[PDB]
């Protein structure tokens, strides 16, 4: 399949949401520091106001379907893990709803501790990978 | 302490007059189902209506309590609790609740209504309770 899904408005409109073309796709990994704070799946209110703006970005351009995937560092329990993971990334998809996101076009995964893109040894690694991603396919 | 209007509006509303003031209690299970601290949106459009019918006769000050059963990780289930008792908060500060008048406290498995050694029991011993002191 070729890659030409995305015209070059939406492209631009990814670009600047800070969006990078990936294997699976366009990938914005979401920082779940800044989402979540110290709570567990509840975002805090300022975040859901940053996401609804992101979800809206992406509709004015017709960008209206997207895979939301959660993941952990490796502190803690591997299957708790992929819980809050899945929690999280659900969390998110509640407020691409809420924006008009079509409920039919999300998919919501947990990857826990599993897909890390940083060294778990740093501080600064694990924060890295506690993060909740937006993947927009470029097909 | 409370007026006799703000009696009438906390009995209507399902309150019980306890030792440490009134209280009432709601279940995990309906306020957060399968999700950990997050609110789903039914319960926090009942928990709004319980925060203005409150403010609507100037009680502008609660304790939220959070609480567990026994089963599971003992630090877990405390973080859980407070943060379960945050999320309400939060629900009543978005309502006008003055953020200063209220309290919140994750109690954890320390502090059961029910018997833990029953199913029935854990179950009641998973909730949030809104408290009004008398």
């Amino acid at each position: 399949p070729p890659q030409t899904g995305l015209s070059a408005e939406q492209i631009a409109v990814l670009q600047e949401q800070g969006f990078e073309l990936r294997d699976e796709g366009w990938e914005f990994g979401m920082s779940s520091k800044v989402l979540f704070g110290n709570n567990l799946d509840r975002l805090n209110p300022d975040s859901r106001n940053t996401l609804t703006k992101i979800a809206r970005a992406l509709l004015a351009v017709d960008i209206d379907k997207v895979r939301l995937e959660g993941h952990t560092d490796n502190y803690g329990d591997e299957g708790y893990n992929q819980k809050l993971s899945e929690r999280r990334a659900e969390s998110v998809a509640a407020v691409f709803r809420e924006a008009g996101m079509p409920a039919a076009n999300i998919e919501v995964r947990g990857l826990g501790m599993s897909k890390p893109v940083a060294d778990n040894k740093t501080r600064a690694g694990r924060s890295e990978n506690r993060r909740v991603a937006i993947i927009v396919p470029a097909e």
